[PDB]
């Protein structure tokens, strides 16, 4: 945190979802200079642990808490959550939307997809579930998903490979569809030459992400 | 956690290494009469998290705090921790543990896995590393290993694929090798009777764990 320091060292903290997806390629792309110091956090604790300088960086999504002034931000890359459920076995879906009370493996209520989960779910009264497992951690939804136990809004990042062998089917893709955005946070104060050369140094990959 | 009731809600409280391993057998194998809330926590946040009624149960390892009265347990399994690295593309390990600061890879301090990982390098004065990358995510320190990025001491459950293929490499299987023992963790007071139940079938199936 505050007086933990090195040379080279880069404090991030980055929300649950996108820590598995985004970090092995950050640390991949980048130049040799630095090393790493990354917590997994609640969307909540970003402000706080950014204006005390517990973290030197944000990975996060939107946010209008920190997209305000005295922040900094670049947007990293943008994904879309699709419902999706394991195969039936015949190349369908085991489950259906439209079941009554169909079981649904949803992120916390602490957690920035589960609010716009939620949201969407609301939205759509022809709907009704019954919630049988909540986890923060993305990629135990993705497991529990595909061993057959519900339906789950998943990224496209983290379901790609399951999406085109076919472990996972998308269940629908126009108005159950939801947008989200990732981005890296920080104070406008002028940090360190290393916390500098970083941030000019992720925007140069940003394209590659 | 308190006010938050279901006649058939299990809440618990995993340690982050085991999250992914274990609650995806337990959902599997335990009979249909259970939802699931579960939120991963470090090792330290456990005893108040029990003594306060947020869990019903902890996932967590060897913790000589829980393990007295007024609480309870069932070891789950054991497993051992094997520093591995990345192939050099000959079959060989892309690294040696007697490089003189071999890049390191790294659970937090505050981490039970962590904990035992330095006690470990601290008794062996034949090894010197620099710290390249801290986190709290087996997966995410699994993933920066497969990449090249260092070594990483990792439990057998998780990279046994990645032994198999060759994808990792093991550097020691001697005193390098850390015994590591997984617990389920509960309050002695008597529970509703579906918590009850829960508990009596997590016996049950701890064999085929």
């Amino acid at each position: 945190g505050a007086m933990d320091y090195t040379l080279r060292k880069i404090k991030i903290a980055a929300a649950h979802s996108l820590s598995l997806g985004l970090l092995p390629t950050i640390v991949k792309q980048m130049p040799t200079q630095f090393t790493y110091a990354v917590e997994a956090i609640d969307v909540d604790q970003a402000v706080d642990m950014l204006r005390e300088g517990q973290s030197d960086f944000i990975f996060s999504y939107h946010d209008e808490n920190l997209q305000q002034a005295p922040f900094d931000n670049i947007r990293l890359f943008e994904s879309r959550l699709f419902p999706v459920c394991a195969n039936n076995g015949r190349g369908e879906p085991r489950y259906t939307l439209e079941q009554p009370h169909f079981p649904l493996l949803n992120y916390s209520q602490n957690s920035y997809m589960g609010r716009l989960i939620n949201r969407t779910l609301t939205r759509h009264a022809e709907l009704s579930f019954s919630t049988f497992f909540v986890s923060s951690m993305s990629e135990l939804l993705k497991q529990v998903a595909m061993d057959g136990c519900g339906i789950a809004w998943l990224p496209e990042y983290a379901i790609r490979q399951e999406i085109t062998d076919g472990r996972l089917i998308v269940l629908d893709a126009d108005e159950l569809v939801i947008p989200i955005q990732a981005y890296a946070y920080r104070m406008n104060t002028r940090m360190s030459q290393v916390a500098e050369t970083f941030w000019r140094d992720l925007r140069g990959l940003q394209a590659a992400l």
